[PDB]
C-alpha cells in the first residue's frame, strides 16, 4: 500500500494563512511536488472536522468561543484571555475554519489508517501539540494530534505518540496523562525559561497513566548521532514494554540547524534515522509536522523525510520550482550543522536514559 498524502489546493491555501508560518504549507508541498514524490503516494482530500469530532477533545464552550471570535476577527473579546487567545494565538478572522481544516486533515489521515487504505498517512500541516481541551496555546488553536489519536482509538487498543519537535508535547501528554492506552514520548529542549516549561524526565503521567508518559529533556546543540542514539535507546525500550499497535509521529522541524530558535543542531538525516526506526515496526503510522520556522529548511526536512518514507534517494540539487529562489545561498537539499557546541553531557544523558529504563519496568502488558 502506497502512503497516503493528505492534500488539496484549498487545504494548502488555508494552512498558508497561519500568520506564524506564512506560505510554509505551499513551500513544503511545492518542493515535494518538484521532486515528483506525489506520484508515488495516494493523494487524499482532507475532510473538515465536524463540531462533534472536535468536541471529542475540546470543550463545546471553547469551540463555540473560537467560532464566535472567528466571525469578524474579534481580538478583544472579554472571554478570549480565558481561552488562551490574544498573544501567541490571536483571534483572527477565519481561525475556526483554519483549525477545523487541520483537525479534519489529521482525522482523515487516521481514518485512512483504520480502513487499511495505507500503513503510513501524512499530514505535514498538522502536529499542533500544545492546545488544551479549553485553551489555545503556543500557536496551537486545536490539538489535531489528540484528535487523530482519539480517531485511532476506535480500532487500536495501544497507541504510541512520539514527539520529536523541539518543544515538549504537553497538550498531548496532558490529554492522555491518566490513561495507559496511549503512551506519549517526547524528546525536547528542557531548560528553565524555555517554552512550555514542562516535560522533565520525572514527569511520567498520573494515576492509572503513571509511567505511560516518557520525557527526554535535552540541551542546546545536539547533533544527529547523539540524538539518534538517545531516540533509538528510548524507542527500543518503549516498543518492548508497551507493544504499540499504532503510532502517531510528530516531526516538527524546529530542531534543524538554521532554525531561528537556534537551539538544537540537527539535520533531516538524523531525524530520518529516527523515522526509519519507527517505520520498520511496520505499524499503522500517522505522520505530522509541527514547528519549523526556517521555512526553506522545514520544506527541505519534510521533503527529505517523505523520500525516506518512500524509500527514495533524492537529488541534492533543489529542483527548479516556484520557491527555488528561497533556497540560497547553496540551493541544495542538505543542511550543514552550525558551528555551535553540544551542551549535552554524556553522563547526564545516560542518567536520563537510566531513569526512563526504570520507569518502563513498571509498564505491564
Ligand atoms: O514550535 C512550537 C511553537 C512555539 C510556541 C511559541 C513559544 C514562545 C516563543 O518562542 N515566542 C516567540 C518566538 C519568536 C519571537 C518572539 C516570541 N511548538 O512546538
Ligand atoms: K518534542
Ligand atoms: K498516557
Ligand atoms: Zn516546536
Amino acid at each position: 500500500l502506497v502512503p497516503v498524502y493528505i492534500y488539496s489546493p484549498e487545504y494548502v491555501s488555508m494552512c498558508d494563512s497561519l500568520a506564524k508560518i506564512p506560505k510554509r504549507a505551499s513551500m513544503v508541498h511545492s518542493l515535494t511536488e518538484a521532486y515528483a514524490l506525489h506520484k508515488q503516494m495516494r493523494i487524499v482530500k482532507p475532510k473538515v472536522a465536524s463540531m462533534e469530532e472536535m468536541a471529542t477533545f475540546h470543550t463545546d464552550a471553547y469551540l463555540q468561543h473560537l467560532q464566535k471570535v472567528s466571525q469578524e476577527g474579534d481580538d478583544d473579546h472579554p472571554d478570549s484571555i480565558e481561552y488562551g487567545l490574544g498573544y501567541d494565538c490571536p483571534a483572527t478572522e477565519g481561525i475556526f475554519d483554519y483549525a477545523a481544516a487541520i483537525g479534519g486533515a489529521t482525522i482523515t489521515a487516521a481514518q485512512c489508517l483504520i480502513d487499511g487504505m495505507c500503513k503510513v498517512a501524512i499530514n505535514w500541516s498538522g502536529g499542533w501539540h500544545h492546545a488544551k481541551k479549553d485553551e489555545a496555546s503556543g500557536f496551537c488553536y486545536l490539538n489535531d494530534a489528540v484528535l487523530g489519536i482519539l480517531r485511532l482509538r476506535r480500532k487500536f487498543e495501544r497507541i504510541l505518540y512520539v514527539d520529536l519537535d523541539l518543544h515538549h508535547g504537553d497538550g498531548v501528554e496532558d490529554a492522555f496523562s491518566f490513561t495507559s492506552k496511549v503512551m506519549t514520548v517526547s524528546l525536547h529542549k528542557f531548560s528553565p525559561g524555555f517554552f512550555p516549561g514542562t516535560g522533565d524526565v520525572s514527569d511520567v503521567g498520573l494515576g492509572k497513566g503513571r509511567y505511560y508518559s516518557v520525557n527526554v529533556p535535552i540541551q542546546d546543540g545536539i547533533q544527529d548521532e547523539k540524538y539518534y542514539q538517545i531516540c533509538e535507546s528510548v524507542l527500543k525500550e518503549v516498543y518492548q514494554a508497551f507493544n504499540p499497535k499504532a503510532v502517531v509521529l510528530q516531526l516538527g522541524a524546529d530542531t534543524i540547524a538554521g532554525d531561528p530558535m537556534c537551539s538544537f543542531n540537527m539535520t533531516p538525516v538524523g531525524i530520518g534515522k529516527c523515522l526509519k526506526y519507527i517505520l520498520q515496526w511496520q505499524l499503522a503510522t500517522l505522520i505530522l509536522g509541527g514547528g519549523g520556522y526556517n521555512l526553506a529548511n522545514t520544506a527541505r526536512c519534510w521533503t527529505y523525510l517523505t523520500g525516506v518514507i518512500l524509500g527514495k534517494t533524492l537529488s541534492s540539487e533543489i529542483p527548479d520550482h516556484e520557491f527555488f529562489t528561497a533556497y540560497g545561498p547553496d540551493y541544495v537539499l542538505e543542511i550543514t550543522p552550525s558551528c555551535r557546541p553540544d551542551r549535552n553531557e554524556p553522563h547526564r544523558i545516560q542518567q536520563i536514559l537510566n531513569y526512563i529504563k526504570g520507569n518502563l519496568k513498571h509498564v505491564v502488558i
